[PDB]
């Protein structure tokens, strides 16, 4: 099972678990050096409870939670409610994954297709209009990797 390490927050306003995910979509930060509290409290200032990601995965692979994995998150408008949130470290336009959180976002995506019987991943620029995850976010290779067509 991979390592999540969880992260106490204050939830500012009600989480909704009327959550089903059956997706999973990917975001990159733009910002590099950030904390998940950090990102917590950006999220905080744009009116939602907190972090909106269900998972932040840092440069040197560690898995945050954020969001609780049964609640609605804040990270996609349009699919929050069917779909789990992973954020990556970095602004992919401009850099590339490392090594371990490729490996990181291999195990945790395929942790949740299994427990959930999750088959679609999406880019957030699938479901939105965004350049997240950015140019070089290998989302390809992720797809091969976890034998989704
Ligand atoms: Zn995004």
């Amino acid at each position: 099972t991979p390592k999540i390490v969880e992260v106490n927050y204050t939830w500012a306003t009600p989480l909704s678990y009327n959550f089903n995910p059956n997706m999973i979509v990917y975001h990159h930060t733009v910002d590099n050096n950030m904390t998940p509290q950090k990102i917590d409290e950006i999220h905080k200032q744009r009116g939602w409870s907190g972090i909106g990601y269900h998972f932040y995965i840092r440069k040197d692979g560690t898995i945050y939670r954020g969001r609780p994995e049964n609640a609605v998150g804040s990270h996609a408008p349009g699919v929050n409610a069917r779909a789990f949130g992973i954020a990556s470290e970095g602004n992919f336009n401009e850099e590339y994954v490392t090594p371990q959180q490729m490996t990181s976002l291999i195990a945790l995506s395929r942790y949740l297709m299994n427990k959930y019987n999750i088959t679609d991943l999406k880019r957030h620029k699938d479901v939105r209009q965004t350049e997240c995850p950015g140019n070089n976010f290998p989302f390809e290779e992720i797809k091969a990797k976890l034998n989704v067509k």
